[PDB]
Parts: C-alpha cells; structure tokens; sequence
C-alpha cells in the first residue's frame, strides 16, 4: 500500500494499544503496525522526491523505519510475556521515533 495509508495504520493501531484491554488486543495491533512500517520503508516521501535513493536523506528515511520494527519488536516480546502495561509503555516509547522522522521529512 502507500504512504499516507501505511501512517494511518501506525496512528490508528497506536490508538488501540493505549486503550487496550488484554495482550491479544496488542499483539494484533503491533503485528499491524509492523507491516505497515516495513511497507513505508519502501517508499518515497513527498518531501525527498527530488533525492538519489542513495542520498544521506533517503537512507536516514528508511533507518527511522528500521529503529521502528526494532521497538515494535521489543513491545511484541513484552506483549507475547503477557505484561500488558510494559508492552503499553513501550509502545508510547515509540512516539519519539515518530516525531523524529516527522520533523526532518513530514
Ligand atoms: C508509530 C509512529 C508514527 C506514527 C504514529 C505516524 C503517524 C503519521 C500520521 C498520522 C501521518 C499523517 C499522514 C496523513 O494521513 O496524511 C504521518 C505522516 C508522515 N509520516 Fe509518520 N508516523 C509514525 C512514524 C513515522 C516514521 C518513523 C517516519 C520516518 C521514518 C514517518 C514519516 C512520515 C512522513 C514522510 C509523512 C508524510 C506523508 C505524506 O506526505 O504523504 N512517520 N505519520
Ligand atoms: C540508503 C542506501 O544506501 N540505500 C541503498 C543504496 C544502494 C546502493 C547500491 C545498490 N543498492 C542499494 C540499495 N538497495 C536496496 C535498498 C537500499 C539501497
């Protein structure tokens, strides 16, 4: 899918973790945004149009992607141990890799 569809998912799946009721809930959520990270990791933003795939800019894009899948791993461990609040935690936590890329490139 594209873009925009990929950073609805990030957004909406976020929402359902911070009001989640049971580790299934977040798992299922995580699992969603996970794809949806690995599939904007292939993509061209808007604002790098104009750049060589290679580009310090395009390779910074995609690694914010890679940090991502990272955490989002992270908080899937948790939340396959069952510990619902950490795996909450832990997904709040990836907020800041959010902004991060939204400030240089959103
Ligand atoms: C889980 C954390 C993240 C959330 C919750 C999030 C959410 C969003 C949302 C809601 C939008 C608005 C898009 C729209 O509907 O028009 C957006 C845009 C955007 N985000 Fe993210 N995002 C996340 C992580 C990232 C990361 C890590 C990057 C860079 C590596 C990134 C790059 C972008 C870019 C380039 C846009 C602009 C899309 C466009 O112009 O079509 N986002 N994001
Ligand atoms: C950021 C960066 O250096 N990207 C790439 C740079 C590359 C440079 C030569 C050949 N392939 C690539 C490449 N292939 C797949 C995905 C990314 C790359």
């Amino acid at each position: 899918a594209d873009l925009e569809d990929n950073m609805e998912t990030l957004n909406d799946n976020l929402k359902v973790i911070e009001k989640a009721d049971n580790a299934a809930q977040v798992k299922d959520a995580l699992t969603k945004m996970r794809a949806a990270a690995l599939d904007a990791q292939k993509a061209t933003p808007p604002k790098l149009e104009d750049k060589s795939p290679d580009s310090p800019e395009m390779c910074d894009f995609a690694a914010g992607f890679a940090i991502l899948v990272g955490q989002i791993d992270d908080a899937l461990k948790l939340a396959n141990e069952g510990k619902v609040k950490e795996a909450q935690a832990a997904a709040e936590q990836l907020k800041t890799t959010c902004n991060a890329c939204h400030q240089k490139y959103r």
